[PDB]
């Protein structure tokens, strides 16, 4: 039995995101897997890292450290129940896969203060738990990401450099940091340039990959991995 | 005349990140320069990237598509007057510094959402016009970053890398894809663990740079900078 957590962030269901969105459910759907699907823009979702974050009265209402109250918040049961529910969908997962078009070399700020607020000290990692011993170490997670620029433009001497030079702050930084292995990344390059057909075969190889996607090994996720 | 804009992404005055924010502020007034300070989080500033960003009839309402209805809009002077509120300043500023705690190696979703929002085709770069023919050509930006973890851990054979990895996607992918002239970055390693006096030092240190400025120039923005040979 296997639990997957879909963490979606595109503003369209008719988009090439939504479409990759929907082919995960299904086939992870059809494979018997438990899944759930986090929709941020159908939610509101709060990306504002904030001290109503924190319900009840703070610790230190004087001057608000917002990494302290979370830590302190989530040790005493006093976190926002929007985040307590993200928190619960990623504790129960074996698999966290994001789906996002890529916003300036990263995440869109919606699913970035999901990243901000969800991933807080004491659930996701804490001192010493992190990296290779974070507190989610045991999960998967997968970055599905699709691009404005070409592959070509993703190059180590192409205008946008290579696609594994933006992927160091969200793979090693969050995701690796908490003590996710990392899958391989899923880039989806230029949808909107492609053909009808080409984007048809872009949404093919994702739905393919799934089919086996438990059989995968981790990358190692290293400065060697992204930038040797 | 010199004219800073200073967009700043921290919850509480009494920071590190307030006082760096407010020491710049000093500095650049005592020197005569035009200021102002986008305070993100005291402005409740709408991080998410929705349609309520376009006020008009949109281009094609059946599928939206955020990159192509604000660049209509943008160009029809219908986006969301937040938007364009910053697009006014940075338009006017010579300067642009962003001030923020590090968050998962990259700002905090705020400021993101400012970068996200502010940002659009049109305004800071068109499709030709970019990187080098961005529109924002003839502005300097500069990264003034707080971080929790030490120099020691962002160094390249250390568990966080090199501090410049992160610097990438700010730098390069937005910054000098909109036509800045990237000034090196400020990065005040570890104030929690700092001593006061080391803490002082950090402080003195940004004012100190601030006092000669306009006499940098700015880094070359390339993968080589960022990672080496
Ligand atoms: C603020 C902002 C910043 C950005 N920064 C960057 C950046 O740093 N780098 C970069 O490279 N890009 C950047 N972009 C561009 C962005 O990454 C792309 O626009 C995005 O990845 C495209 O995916 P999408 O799902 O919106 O495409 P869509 O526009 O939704 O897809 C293209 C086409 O595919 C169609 N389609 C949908 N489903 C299917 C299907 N099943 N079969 C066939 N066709 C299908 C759609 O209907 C549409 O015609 C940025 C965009 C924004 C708005
Ligand atoms: C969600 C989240 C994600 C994070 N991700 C990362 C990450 O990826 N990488 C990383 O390295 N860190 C990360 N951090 C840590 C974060 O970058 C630091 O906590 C932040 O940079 C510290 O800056 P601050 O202004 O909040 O410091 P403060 O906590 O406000 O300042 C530290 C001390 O300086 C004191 N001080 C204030 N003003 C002065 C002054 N003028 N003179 C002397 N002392 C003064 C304050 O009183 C305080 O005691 C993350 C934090 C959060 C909450
Ligand atoms: O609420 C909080 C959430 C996250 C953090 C993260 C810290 C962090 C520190 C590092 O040195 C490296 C890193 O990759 C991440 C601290 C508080
Ligand atoms: O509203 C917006 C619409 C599109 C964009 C695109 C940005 C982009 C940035 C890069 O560094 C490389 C690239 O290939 C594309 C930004 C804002
Ligand atoms: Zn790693
Ligand atoms: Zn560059």
């Amino acid at each position: 039995g296997k639990k997957v957590l879909i963490v979606y962030a595109h503003q369209e269901p008719k988009s090439f995101n939504g479409s990759l969105k929907n082919v995960a459910v299904d086939e992870l759907s059809r494979q018997g897997c438990t899944v759930t699907v986090s929709d941020l823009y159908a939610m509101n979702f709060e990306p504002r890292a904030t001290d109503k974050d924190i319900t009840g009265t703070l610790s230190n209402p004087e001057v608000f450290n917002y990494g302290v109250e979370t830590h302190e918040a989530y040790k005493q049961r006093s976190l926002a129940s929007d985040i307590t529910d993200e928190q619960k969908k990623v504790r129960e997962a074996d698999l966290v896969i994001f789906q996002f078009p890529l916003y300036w070399f990263s995440v869109p700020a919606i699913l970035k203060g999901w990243m901000d607020r969800v991933l807080c000290q004491g659930f996701a990692f804490d001192i010493p738990g992190f990296y290779d011993s974070g507190l989610l170490q045991g999960k998967l997670a997968l970055l599905s990401v699709t691009t404005g620029g070409t592959a070509e433009m993703y190059t180590k001497t192409g205008v946008n450099g290579d696609s594994r030079y933006f992927l160091w702050p969200l793979q090693h930084g969050t995701l690796h940091f908490c003590g996710f292995k990392v899958l391989a990344p899923q880039i989806s390059f230029a949808p909107e340039i492609a053909s009808e057909e080409e984007r048809k075969g872009m949404v093919a190889a994702w739905s393919q990959r799934l089919q086996t996607i438990w059989k995968e090994e981790p990358i190692p996720c290293t400065a060697h991995w992204h930038f040797g």
